[PDB]
């Protein structure tokens, strides 16, 4: 049994609910909230900027000491890091950005992130302002994620158009 409530089962392991990930993070303060991170963990709007928002600013600050490290993420690949207020851990993943012209197979290797960590606060990858058809990154998380995932999806419209035309 898990703290997660309200939301519909899609598939054995695969979860979704209309809601705003940060609202949701900051009631739950699941072990794992996934961030739709770009390579640079420049954290300016979308998912990211909401959720770096609402660590003021903390999230920013440690992702830009992450970078001056390690230096940017690959595309479709991740890094662990605080979850702040949030979540105790920030899995920030990089889905690949349609408007940046990204390789859309990129998704799939993206999504397996989600296989290091046995339960997910997650958006949708590649989502929003990423640029990608949101019910195709559904498909790809449903065919992808093995462990338990609890997907938010923002927009009231899009979730009805998720969960209507999902097979």
């Amino acid at each position: 049994v898990n703290s997660f409530s309200g939301y519909l089962k899609l598939t054995d392991n695969v979860y979704i609910k209309n809601a705003d990930i940060v609202e949701e993070a900051k009631k739950v303060k699941p072990t794992v909230v996934v961030n739709a991170a770009n390579v640079y963990l420049k954290h300016g709007g979308g998912v990211a900027g909401a959720l770096n928002k609402a660590t003021n600013n903390a999230m920013q600050v440690e992702s830009d000491d992450y970078i001056a490290t390690n230096g940017p993420l690959k595309v479709g690949g991740s890094c662990v890091l605080s979850g702040h207020n949030l979540a105790k851990h920030c899995l920030h993943v990089v889905g690949p950005n349609v408007n940046k012209g990204e390789d859309i197979q990129l998704l799939k290797s993206a999504y397996e992130n989600f296989n290091q960590h046995e339960v997910l606060l997650a958006p949708l990858l590649s989502a929003g302002i990423f640029g990608a058809d949101p019910i195709h990154s559904l498909r790809v998380c449903v065919d992808t994620v093995r462990t338990n995932v609890y997907l938010a999806v923002f927009d009231k419209n899009l979730y009805d158009k998720l969960v209507s035309s999902f097979l």
